[PDB]
């Protein structure tokens, strides 16, 4: 049963619609669903909300630390609540999948990502709970990756990067809920 939802990406204005922002935008989406107000919380290094999501108390975190920083921010949250890895679930851009898939897995590596190599670094464990949003790779559209996840998805992408997401809130529940499996089929 998961506790603690972080979503991954960069602080700043200027970062706001890039792809390594997809997790961002899962929990920001997240939050106005639950009326839950994301706050800066200087001890979790953060945006940060308890949230109430279908009856279970369920912590809400986008770290401030820049994305290569994510694990200072998420290990003093769980910490803090004595928060397991297996019951964190983490947000993310996922270079492997194509626009407009979305899937959860547990543990698996960082596929690369600078956020989950600082957050499986910081947590001493890998084995936390992933929702990887799909955005491409830079090599799907040919006959430098940290450059193209600094670049918004182009619009026919967003589209089908938004229809994933909200899928991914709607096995939300049976996230919360433990129920894996429910939410693999449903995903």
């Amino acid at each position: 049963m998961i506790k603690l939802i972080v979503g991954l990406g960069n602080p700043g204005a200027e970062y706001t619609a890039t792809r390594h922002n997809a997790g961002f935008w899962l929990v920001d989406q997240l939050a106005r669903e639950a009326g839950a107000t994301l706050r800066d919380e200087r001890r979790f290094h953060g945006f940060y909300a308890k949230a109430r999501l279908y009856g279970e108390e369920v912590h809400l975190l986008e770290p401030q630390t820049y994305m290569n920083r994510s694990g200072q921010s998420v290990v003093a949250l769980a910490h803090f609540f004595k928060i397991l890895p297996n019951e964190i679930l983490v947000a993310h851009d996922e270079l492997d999948l194509p626009p407009g898939a979305v899937k959860l897995k547990l543990g698996g590596g960082s596929g690369g990502h600078n956020g989950l190599k600082d957050i499986s670094a910081h947590l001493s464990s890998q084995q936390y709970w992933r929702l990887r949003i799909g955005i491409g790779h830079p090599r799907d559209m040919i006959p430098d990756v940290a450059n193209f996840v600094l670049k918004p998805p182009r619009k026919e992408e967003q589209d089908v990067i938004d229809a994933a997401i909200e899928r991914a809130l709607a096995v939300m529940p049976a996230v919360v809920k433990g129920e894996t499996e429910r939410a693999m089929m449903q995903l």
